[PDB]
Formats: C-alpha cells, sequence, structure tokens
RNA sequence: CUCCAAUAGCGUAUAUUAAAGUUGUUGCAGUUAAAAAGCUCGUAGUUGAACUUUGGGCCCGGUUGGCCGGUCGGAUUUCCAACG
C-alpha cells in the first residue's frame, strides 16, 4: 500500500490519517500527480496550541524541501480542511551536532549548516514559509529573559495571519525561545 | 645673658631609599615651558572585526498560557507548565 510507504518502517496511526490525505488528491489529481508522487515526509508531532486548536508539524527529509514548497501552499488548504481543529505546517528534519568541547573530540569538521544557532534560524524561515522574514530583533528584559522579535513581509500576509499565535507556541515547543510576530507597514 | 630641639648622645661628610606622578606597568610629558623623525614605503616586533548548543533538587523575581473579573477599553495576583 502507498500509505505505508511514506512513513518510517511501522509508526504510527497518525501517520496513516495524513497519508490517506495525500492519496485522496493523488487520485483526484488535477496536476498533482506529476508533483505529489515523489514527495514524502517523516514524521508528525502533534503541538498544543495555546488556544483551542493544535497544530501539525510535518517533518520533510531535505532533499525534497524546495519540492515541497511547490506545493506548499495549496496543499496545506486541503489538509485543514479535512483536518478540523489544526494547523498544518512544514519542516525539515535537520541534523544538530554538538560542539566540540576540549576533551570530547571528533573527526570530520562540524559544518555550519549542523550548528544549533543555525538550525534554529532555519526553523523561523520554514515556519512561516512564505512573507519572507525582514528583519530580527532580540529584547534582553531587566528580569533576565530574551523575547526574540521576527519581521515579516507585509505582502501575501494573508494565508498566516490567523496562524501567528499557533506559530509562537511550535517554536517554543522545539527551542524553547520565546517569539513575538511583528508586521512593519 | 636668656631661650629652643634631641639627649648619653648630638653634629658633619659621602652613598643610598622615601620624598620623586623628577623614570611614570600601576603612573609623567611632547601647540607655545625640554621634547612629534621633512615625508612616504617597509622587514623583525607589537596589535588585530564578527560568527560555531541550555540536564540534580529546593527558595526568589519577573513573561508569556489559560482555569479564573472584581469592574465601570484598562484595575489585583495566586495553584500549575517551561522560559531563560
Amino acid at each position: 500500500a502507498p500509505q505505508a510507504k511514506i512513513l518510517s518502517q511501522a509508526p504510527t496511526e497518525l501517520e496513516l490519517q495524513v497519508a490517506q490525505a495525500f492519496v485522496e488528491l493523488e487520485n483526484s489529481s488535477p496536476e498533482l500527480k506529476a508533483e505529489l508522487r515523489p514527495l514524502q515526509f517523516k514524521s508528525i508531532r502533534e503541538i498544543d496550541v495555546a488556544g483551542g486548536k493544535k497544530a501539525l508539524a510535518i517533518f520533510v527529509p531535505v532533499p525534497s524541501l524546495a519540492g515541497f514548497h511547490k506545493v506548499q501552499t495549496k496543499l496545506t488548504r486541503e489538509l485543514e480542511k479535512k483536518f478540523q481543529d489544526r494547523h498544518v505546517i512544514f519542516l525539515a528534519e535537520r541534523r544538530i551536532l554538538p560542539k566540540p568541547s576540549r576533551t570530547s573530540r571528533q573527526v570530520q569538521k562540524r559544518p555550519r549548516s549542523r550548528t544549533l544557532t543555525a538550525v534554529h534560524d532555519k526553523i523561523l524561515e520554514d515556519l512561516v514559509f512564505p512573507t519572507e522574514i525582514v528583519g530580527k530583533r532580540v529584547r534582553y528584559l531587566v528580569g533576565g529573559n530574551k523575547i526574540q522579535k521576527v519581521l515579516l513581509d507585509s505582502k501575501d500576509v494573508q494565508q498566516i495571519d490567523y496562524k501567528l499565535e499557533s506559530f509562537q507556541a511550535v517554536y517554543n515547543k522545539l527551542t524553547g525561545k520565546q517569539i513575538v510576530f511583528e508586521i512593519p507597514s
């Protein structure tokens, strides 16, 4: 069955639910047979948004995040209607290699793409996927906590304008860092 | 003659230390008092932008998230995450 060939080996029941959501468009197929055939994903984590909704995180192997970005906007519409009370987002399963200490040595020098401070930057670029980020500010409060601030492009913002409350919860669950989104005009 | 200072000790000479921020690492000065090479290149020497992840528990402050409005769009904070 083509449902089971997307997930890793066995798991899980939730991975099948999104798997059926793909083949209802692969078998409908206005144009999607030429682009949704090779697209496959790795896992779903369910993140509880602070409101009544929840968030779906789709993890992509990333030789194919560019492939997913072709149908990203259209596919999210056909995932939100057949999965109510949810917000669907697409992320890439990136690898983070630990910083070498003066004792914990390795072989094979660690590329800058594997550093943790670069992977978290690529999460923000991939959470919001349209509306390219036009800036970042970090507030160091008097108390001692740090609050980021992501400035988004004003054009095409109406595709994610409701999902700013969801994105702050997702990035907190993966990084533990506070985010506020601000849209300059 | 009287008085002062130290006193079984007191003066003199030379050296040296403090004084001396008058050798300056701490810590000098260089327009006119002494002192910015006529100017530029240049080796040694001295100096050189930014960037690469947060596991023990308990008490304290916030800042977000709600269970909570008390109230005529703002007014108190507590029990709970983790967020450093």
